[PDB]
């Protein structure tokens, strides 16, 4: 099965998922000088006041915080988007060292980690149908750098010891994802894909310019997670990022000048 190792990592994914070599794959390098300011882009609307988290799960490739998306309660709209997109989960990608971990890069710079808040277009009724559409998902990407702690992340960090290995899950209620956002909602946007198999080309990417800061101790706890299942040889869950893919026929637009 696919993963992030030498024999099953990103360079292998195309064998099971040929769209890996497609025309709108993610992530990409964001060349900030070539990104075009688009005055027609609207401010992003992030309405997370009623978000309701349900569970946290180690799926063998990341940990997902999964939300109750059965009502209109945590929505992303505006920006480049037409209509309303509902939050279903978030997860991170991170490195074995602070110098790598992000999937998107900015002028080739890698951040220590990257948060993905995954939303589906309500016009398609649920997530499974949305991923089959070219405008099915909107993923809000936020870079993490190591410095001061992010207090709003600590509740996540502190449950990780209970989901150390693949397949483990725990109840995880009342987590407020507003605590993971930076001050500014200035962003870049482009059309792309899921960055994990099945790599479907269904995502409008919205990548915030301002990173959040997390502490070294916080990211060190991410690195204690395992790719393997319980009672298997320990392989730390680190470097679970796909590298930048060819931009091909795409333009990255900036909401800011
Ligand atoms: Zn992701």
């Amino acid at each position: 099965h696919w993963g992030y190792g030498k024999h099953n990592g990103p360079e292998h994914w195309h064998k099971d998922f040929p769209i890996a070599k497609g025309e709108r794959q993610s992530p990409v390098d964001i060349d900030t000088h070539t990104a075009k300011y688009d005055p027609s882009l609207k401010p992003l609307s992030v309405s997370y006041d009623q978000a309701t988290s349900l569970r946290i799960l180690n799926n063998g490739h990341a940990f997902n915080v999964e939300f109750d998306d059965s009502q209109d309660k945590a929505v992303l709209k505006g920006g480049p988007l037409d209509g309303t997109y509902r939050l279903i989960q978030f997860h991170f990608h991170w490195g074995s060292l602070d110098g790598q971990g992000s999937e998107h890069t900015v002028d080739k710079k890698k951040y220590a980690a990257e948060l993905h808040l995954v939303h589906w277009n309500t016009k398609y009724g649920d997530f499974g149908k949305a991923v089959q559409q070219p405008d099915g998902l909107a993923v809000l990407g936020i870079f993490l750098k190591v410095g001061s702690a992010k207090p709003g992340l600590q509740k996540v960090v502190d449950v990780l010891d209970s989901i150390k290995t693949k397949g483990k899950s725990a109840d995880f209620t009342n987590f407020d994802p507003r605590g993971l956002l930076p001050e500014s909602l200035d962003y870049w946007t482009y059309p792309g894909s899921l960055t994990t198999p099945p790599l479907l080309e269904c995502v409008t990417w919205i990548v915030l310019k301002e990173p959040i800061s997390v502490s070294s101790e916080q990211v060190l706890k991410f690195r204690k997670l395992n790719f393997n299942g319980e009672g298997e040889p320990e392989e730390l869950m680190v470097d679970n990022w796909r590298p930048a893919q060819p931009l091909k026929n795409r333009q990255i637009k900036a909401s800011f000048k």
